[PDB]
């Protein structure tokens, strides 16, 4: 009758990339979608379950505080199987390269479960960096049934690795998704308040709060929201304009990442870019780089200065930045993924287009 | 210098005898400082292995698998494995195959960052589901694996075509081959031996009523020639002897062989009718022609080396194929002087000069295996 979805959660970074894909899944009379939680504190997913009405099936406590890698890879083995073992979903979705990510696909496969990989392919090249995260993509593309890769480079990956062609879907980031159900109008904020109508940056060693407190105070028109450095940070700026706030939550700072000039950043350089805000990375190596949509800062307080001043000044290239379409996401990801489901299980006829 | 720490890890019977031999050669490099773990659940399951090769292991983890589920065995396994690394922290960890304790004492090593070297690295079947989990295993601890021992080529390829680095991949041949030269005693016996004398004598491992006639045809045929069949007894195999065999004395059911006393029989027998893959990567490399008693071969490299024959099920062929065996000499020689393509009792050996390149203790590596 109707195909049983079940898309599982775990940490927050993973509630909004799959936020979307859960409501995406809503509309398709053929799909009868569950949603499981795989977090220890739920006050953590509840903000983001809220933003898109998603009120959890199952919840499963699994601590990782206090908890070794592989006590929590088998605390979060053990409860998974013994959940497919009652619901025994068709196709279990599951994100990213979290521990948990991998132990419920593991443990679907020992059920037999399909595992969808959403956000498959990317791949560093070193197992050690990031630890545990890029075996964990390694090991889950190992079982992953259907594999959703954000861009091209990630079907490479896949591809190099002898997964056939037939099963590897160019989707573009389900990030920008959600976007549009976080970033509303009526966002109400002091902090947004304090800064009126006044070009707004968004930021984020000193050097940096060296080069941007001269901005500060040469640019009265701008304004900087800010969420051993705690300490360091609040030194160099006492400053009217340079407001140095509480870090700012998933749903919160996508806010203030519309509703601000450009942001200064050291993740965010995928979400803001198809808001149309010019982001300045600060690293020399940087894993929209060469689509415009995210220029390379460095360390130094010239170079910051320079090239956050040019952003100011010169009106063309600061355009360049706020018109580079991003390269990541079309915010039609969720859709083609269940688009890709039903046709893939047969329920449908044709199958989406990967994003280009 | 700086000694090597160098853990090897099994706990099965077949994994024993193709660990065994890695064991020793181990134990044979001063530069090396080697300890062993086994994980069975009741281990004297591994004795006889154990004692055949002089091997006290260092360590002895009873992992539960018992009434237990994919996720538990997984759970279990990890869980010891990993307080284990813990405490003891050695350079490189080596596992064997695909069974789940193999994955799972890999990602316990990965976990603490501590290499992992994988024996018997590659096999392939591109069915996710088959074998189950053996399969997902081999590929999921070849995700984690920095050193690949291939067995053979094919197991290389297998591995390159997932983008493997290739200066991490050695094609050593099978460490089963390097089980021969210890299990296998001048002096061996055994009861069933002794009846046999100096008959020619045929080794038959598995329509079972097609082979069975086959078997008293010959038997007929050929006066000396005794037959030795290691079985479980069973209801069917039980009737299904009495009527072919009946009262042939010398047609031998005999109780299933372990390992180490499979290679002493097949090592006295004049050739041998299987439809086991161990058998037909082995034998061989014992000088036994060996009947593969199907219709599609598992081993094809064996079928190219004329080290096994597909005898299929039909009765007749069986009986012409073996009868062929026992009257043409050249036939036979041809077979039993054929290269074993899956190893030649190097593979520890080069396994070992390799680690020893890797980590600086030679400036030269061992040779690859041709075969």
């Amino acid at each position: 009758k109707k195909l049983k979805v079940m898309t599982v959660f775990g940490t927050r970074p993973e509630a909004i990339k799959m936020a979307p894909l859960v409501l995406e899944l809503k509309k398709y009379p053929e799909i009868d979608s569950y949603v499981t939680v795989t977090a220890q504190h739920r006050q953590m997913l509840d903000q983001v379950l809220d933003a898109f009405h998603i009120k959890p099936d199952f919840d499963l406590n699994i601590m990782k505080e206090r908890q070794t890698l592989a006590e929590i890879t088998s605390n979060a083995l053990v409860r998974l199987d013994e959940l497919f073992k009652d619901i025994k979903p068709d196709i279990v979705l599951v994100h990213g390269d979290t521990t948990t990510t991998f132990a419920g696909s593991l443990a679907a496969f020992y059920h037999q479960i399909a595992v969808g990989h959403v956000e498959a392919g990317l791949r560093t090249g070193n197992k050690y960096s990031p630890f545990p995260e890029e075996l964990n993509r390694q090991m889950t593309g190992a079982i992953a049934d259907l594999h959703f890769a954000p861009t091209g480079q990630a079907k490479d990956n896949l591809l190099k690795e002898n997964k056939k062609a037939d099963s590897i879907f160019v989707t573009g980031n389900t990030a920008i998704d959600a976007l549009n159900t976080t970033v509303r109008d009526g966002y109400s904020h002091p902090v947004l308040d304090q800064v009126g109508e006044d070009k707004m940056i968004l930021l984020t060693m000193e050097n940096m709060f060296k080069a941007i407190r001269r901005i500060v105070g040469e640019f009265e028109d701008v304004q900087v929201v800010y969420p051993p450095v705690v300490r360091e940070a609040a030194h160099k700026h006492d400053s009217d304009r340079v407001h140095l706030i509480e870090p700012l939550e998933v749903i919160d700072f996508h806010n203030f990442a519309a509703k601000s000039h450009f942001i200064l950043t050291d993740g965010v350089q995928e979400e803001a870019p198809s808001l149309g805000k010019p982001v300045l990375v600060l690293r020399d190596t940087t894993e929209g780089v060469e689509a415009g949509t995210l220029k390379l800062a460095g360390t130094d307080e010239e170079n910051i200065y320079q090239l956050a001043k040019q952003l100011l000044t010169d009106p063309d290239e600061y355009k360049k930045m706020s018109q580079a379409s991003n390269p990541y996401g079309d915010g039609e990801a969720s859709r083609r993924i269940v688009e890709e489901l039903l046709f893939h299980y047969g329920y449908r006829k044709e199958q989406p287009d990967s994003f280009t």
